[PDB]
């Protein structure tokens, strides 16, 4: 039933040449900034836009978010910084686990089971291999590109939501 | 081996009287803002602070994050808003699934298996029941309070990181 989330993303990383550590290793700060940004693009911006009915709502929600973000930074500025690489790894792991917990709570509040949705995203991601079985990388920024004939996940994700609505009716 | 993440948080929500939907239901915007904020407090602020060695690093990372956040909002402002409740649910589910995927990728980049860490957080959360088997709620803000004798997760989470480092050595 439940997907092996970590092994599935680990697999995506190997297949498409994203970073992966075989031994626990603190994530370098410049790389962490990227990951934090990508995560929030989805968990904050897309989530809030898709929760909004107009520009006025959406902007008020973003500003409220920004104020909470700023309060959290101000609180963190008063806390001492890690002094070893192990300390940085431990604090990252702690933060990533709570973040995972909150994401999961948002699924609970939405009444959506995440496993089948994650499975759709995983399969579509893996289907980005070209017809030679190799990833397609664009010369600008090495972005992984979609091959000709690739079926996008969005409509299936939507059909999965409707399926769950029907199951729980 | 792998925890049932969704069922474990669903359980935490029932036990401690947080919201939960039995049928798939779009999350109201004011509630989504809260969840987005809590998620980013961990995935962005705590994660970046624990990735930093000093105030100068940390502030540069936060500003870089904010610039990416602002670019994403500007892009989203040009996209049409959902016009039904089902549309809002579908877009939230989509966003929450990608966010989950990125969190998982951060575990991959750190080389940390999330399951055992999540298990420690889950168990500590569940152990917040008082000695009558009931949650303790503070009159200010109904915050769930820790009972006398509660063992905090942080040191165990750290010991778990060291255990994984040892296993992968």
């Amino acid at each position: 039933k439940q997907p092996n989330y970590y092994q599935d993303v680990k697999q995506f990383h190997q297949t498409f040449h994203h970073p992966g550590a075989d031994q626990p290793t603190a994530i370098p700060l410049d790389r962490g900034v990227k990951r934090a940004t990508w995560t929030a693009e989805e968990a904050v911006v897309e989530f809030l836009h898709q929760s909004s009915q107009n520009e006025t709502e959406f902007l008020a929600a973003i500003e409220t978010f920004k104020a909470g973000l700023d309060q959290a930074v101000k609180k963190s500025l008063k806390e001492t910084y890690p002094v070893t690489e192990v300390e940085r790894l431990v604090g990252q792991g702690d933060a990533l686990t709570d973040a995972l917990y909150f994401i999961m709570g948002s699924f609970v509040e939405a009444g959506l089971e995440p496993g089948p949705l994650f499975e759709i995203v995983q399969q579509a991601n893996m289907a980005k291999l070209g017809p030679d079985g190799q990833p397609i990388f664009r010369e600008s920024d090495q972005k992984v590109m979609k091959p000709d004939g690739w079926l996008p996940p969005e409509p299936q994700l939507e059909a999965e939501v409707v399926r769950q609505m029907k199951e729980k009716a």
